[PDB]
């Protein structure tokens, strides 16, 4: 007597199928669970695809969560982050081939390909490329972290109203998305967490987890500290105002800042010297202008300086030492560094 | 009064100088720290070159690990891997870009290209193509197994000798060099752990460390046990004769041995569904022979069937369901299997 087969069953997005979707050989990069390729979708649709690595330890796990925070995302923080096209789910004998393009088995993420660039990529080769990619009319480096910042903490503060923190910020990971009209939008969300019981927080847990080291606060790299309770839907909201895990997305933000507004610090060694000397003078700006900026004469610091030093006070309260003392994303929105210009002329 | 300052300090190899290596763009791979690159080193040496991943946590503490492992087997056991030429460190202002064929800013390691294939990209082509690379002679599937077998157990017993568990044993690293007569070579030894200390243990931890879930034994994914005195000069040598972390290294030779000697187990779903099957029958090799086989017709089993079933029992050796009953790549390398035939070669020996 042997054991009888079945069905396997696949998940799917409506309107999409495999034969609708032809992928195009050469990643476009591979993080730590999963691989990213191009992709055209009915013919027209420029898209980006997403499979989980065979040779990484509970990849096709870690994608079915960033899949999760991608539909909630998608319901309750539109626009915040490239548009999410849904799912596709393969088997074996259905599966093709990469280099021939076809889907291979496993599941695949699908999103709205938002831009052939990054911001990281953009900021490298320029203020003036990044400006005009960012459609900033004010192609300076204040300009452009005017622009980006609003942009970025605006929608930081979306995401952690609906519980997301996204954990993965950084140049790298947003897009100057053209066809709207080049407004940034972030990707990623291979490491976010839901913080909120709706109806469960999802890739959220006491301890260090997945980190960028530029970007993400040496000595903090847990959303929740390594003693805390786990997380359950009865502690959620309790453990949100005590241990404030939307702040570690604020120290990111900082940084994306502090490159946006100096270009000696858009290379990792440039930022990674000032994070250091910042850590040195105590996490202290103003301690870092007056003992350490004499040593950066070959940067310039003037977006930063600029009206009685605001964007130097925005950083600061991005970057506290302490998480208790650093600002949420919401109120960064609302400094002085993003006021309009008081009597204009026009 | 002002700080001072002072110079950078960076690592280098006597006789490797940035100048004189050119870098190709397009990652040869991307890996779980680091990404590879193709480079030409003194303009006519075909050399592979590594950095780390910069967004990626303390992938700068494992490509120095992995360089520290780099030099032990260079050291102590030549010839199982790729040849390990050195580091070079690069700073700011020295550091280029790939696109410009320069290296970039941080450390790098370099070694020799030993050839453009891997036993994976090889073996799924054919045993045809992976015999000629391998230069062996006997182009069946019991051939090339045979043959990989033989010199990758012997590698990685002497890997075992000087404390090293390579950790990440599968057909993709692994390179038919054709420079050396085609033997197989071991790469990539990112996830390797040194564990005796000689003078340190290295990348040597309790608990579940990185693995290839394809070749690394589903419940067994670490190479100390979470219930185990972290590693210390004083208890390593107890440690290794308890946990037997080589014993990782076994069943992954043993997937690697399945995967040569049956095309049908070639593919990640047909070793996946092989496996799977072989937990379904409690780890017996006979077992999955008299219940499952049959359920295998689009495959062949003939290398493992061959004189007695030998192959059947080597695997059965490299991948005991407990660490106690499973085979050293040592003990395995004097197995049956790789006995030549009564009278081989009759036929034209002198
Ligand atoms: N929606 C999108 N539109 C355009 N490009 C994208 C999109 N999503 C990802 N990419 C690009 O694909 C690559 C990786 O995307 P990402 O979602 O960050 O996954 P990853 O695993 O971190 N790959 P990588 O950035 O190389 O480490 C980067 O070059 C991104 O710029
Ligand atoms: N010494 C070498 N000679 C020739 N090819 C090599 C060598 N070392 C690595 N490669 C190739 O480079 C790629 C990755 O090398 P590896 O050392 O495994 O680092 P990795 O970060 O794990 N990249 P990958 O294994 O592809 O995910 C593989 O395709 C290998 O074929
Ligand atoms: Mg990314
Ligand atoms: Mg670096
Ligand atoms: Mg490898």
């Amino acid at each position: 007597l042997k054991a009888r087969g079945g069905p396997k069953t696949l998940r799917r997005t409506p309107g999409v199928e495999p034969k609708d979707i032809r992928v195009l050989p050469g990643p476009l990069g591979s993080g730590n669970f999963g691989t990213v390729f191009r992709g055209v979708f009915k013919g027209d649709q420029d898209v980006v695809l997403k499979n989980a690595k065979a040779d990484v330890m509970a990849a096709e796990e870690l994608l079915e969560c960033e899949m999760d925070v991608n539909y909630h995302v998608h319901a309750n923080a539109k626009g915040t982050c490239a548009r999410f096209m849904g799912c596709i789910e393969l088997g074996a004998k259905d599966g093709g081939e990469i280099y021939n393009g076809t889907l291979t088995e496993g599941l695949w993420l699908m999103w709205a390909n938002e831009g052939e660039n990054t911001v990281e990529a953009l900021m490298r080769r320029g203020t003036a490329p990044l400006a005009t990619a960012m459609a900033c009319a004010d192609a300076t480096e204040l300009g452009v972290t005017k622009k980006a910042m609003r942009e970025l903490l605006g929608s930081l503060a979306r995401l952690h109203e609906c519980g997301v923190v996204h954990r993965d910020v950084k140049p790298a990971n947003l897009i100057a998305a053209e066809k709207d009209g080049g407004v940034l939008k972030l990707i990623d969300l291979g490491a976010a967490a839901l913080c909120l019981p709706l109806p469960e927080t999802l890739n959220y847990y006491p301890g260090d987890g997945p980190a960028d080291p530029r970007y993400a606060k040496a000595d903090e790299l847990y959303l929740l500290p390594p003693g805390s309770p786990r997380p359950t839907k009865d502690n959620a909201a309790k453990l949100w105002e005590a241990h404030k895990p939307d702040r570690f997305d604020s120290w990111s933000a900082g940084c994306v800042m502090l490159q946006l507004a100096v270009v000696g610090l858009r290379t990792d060694a440039g930022l990674e010297r000032f994070l250091a000397d910042y850590k040195a003078v105590g996490y202290d700006v103003n301690a870092f202008r007056g003992e350490k900026s004499g040593e950066y004469g070959t940067m310039d610091f003037a977006a930063l300086d600029a009206n009685g030093g605001a964007g130097w006070d925005l950083c600061q309260r991005l970057m506290e030492a302490e998480r208790d003392a650093r600002a949420s994303c919401e109120a960064a929105l609302s400094h002085a560094f993003f006021d309009a210009a008081a009597l204009e002329h026009h």
